[PDB]
């Protein structure tokens, strides 16, 4: 129940800031790996600008505990503000990418 | 046909060296990332080595114009070995992470 409403929000979230993004197979180009399953959710870019390998995760979430784990963002915390606006609790959101030291 | 045993045969090499490899949030930990619809499969790493923030893909593979791409291998090409004794021939695997221009010193497609 919960979990449903939470999974279909990242994936509503995810969508709308790759399809904002991007509104030959080898220039560097966006991908979405959306995995319903595992509950991980991913947003890379991945190609070749000259002779420079291009491999980066731009926006990367996940669910665990019946949490929503930000592990990579690259929104300013704009996807935080669409979640709350989505009625999901700031207790059920997680900042991975910031220490687990600044979180108790 | 030729797409359907595609995505069997890089769903179970992806799983097989993943179980290999590891058989509690925080730590750095293993993570499957598998879209069927999109053709999208990865394997990466994250969390925390004390300080330091660990966020690594060690294996990514997609489906691409009908041909497999290994964007990025951890394997030493031990997984092309994989897809070859499923049937899938040589100019249908790319080295995404070979650099274009380097393609064709391998025996595997350039595009």
């Amino acid at each position: 129940d919960k979990l449903t409403h939470y999974r279909h929000t990242i994936q509503e979230i995810i969508k709308k800031y790759y399809d904002l993004s991007n509104s030959l197979p080898d220039t560097v180009g966006d991908r979405l790996i959306i995995d319903e399953q595992r509950d991980q959710y991913l947003w890379l870019c991945c190609g070749w600008d000259g002779k420079k390998r291009v491999q980066h995760i731009i926006l990367y979430l996940q669910i665990q505990n019946g949490k929503i784990w930000i592990e990579e963002d690259s929104t300013n915390l704009a996807i935080v503000d669409e979640m709350l606006v989505a009625g999901i609790p700031q207790t059920d959101i997680i900042l991975g990418f910031h220490h687990p030291s600044k979180r108790g």
